[PDB]
């Protein structure tokens, strides 16, 4: 593992080190997108909850392509508000259903420190 807790106060730091190899012993699901949903990153833990290869989504339009269960006002609204602000973060439940067994769990969005770029991290609830 990478030691890092979901929900930590100064994740967007502690995440700004690792490169995709990195990123794929962290607990919990992590997915790096730009400002208009591209996937940038997508990490080990997200493939194991969600059943994607993460190297076959990485360059998809998470919202219009990959998770279009999440194009709705609680996800994505809040996305593109965060985006548009230049500021997130926010955590909420959800339930994950496009060609998968519903599956709950729990997001956490941020904006990433440096750059334009926002993460999606998720866990089992
Ligand atoms: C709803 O369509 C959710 C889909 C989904 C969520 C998270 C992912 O990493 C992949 C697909």
């Amino acid at each position: 593992m990478e030691h890092v807790a979901f929900g930590s106060e100064d994740i967007e730091n502690t995440l700004a080190k690792m490169d995709d190899g990195q990123l794929d012993g962290l607990a919990f699901g992590a997915i790096q997108l730009d400002g208009d949903g591209n996937i940038l990153q997508y990490n080990a833990a997200e493939g194991d909850i969600t059943g994607r290869d993460p190297k076959q989504v990485i360059g998809k339009n998470f919202f219009k392509d990959v998770a279009p269960c999440t194009d709705s006002p609680e996800f994505y609204g809040k996305f593109k508000e965060g985006v548009a602000s230049g500021n997130l973060n926010t955590m909420f439940e959800y339930t994950f259903d496009y060609q998968m067994t519903p599956t709950k769990v729990k997001v956490h969005m941020k904006k990433a420190l440096s750059g334009d770029s926002y993460w999606v991290f998720v866990k089992r609830v």
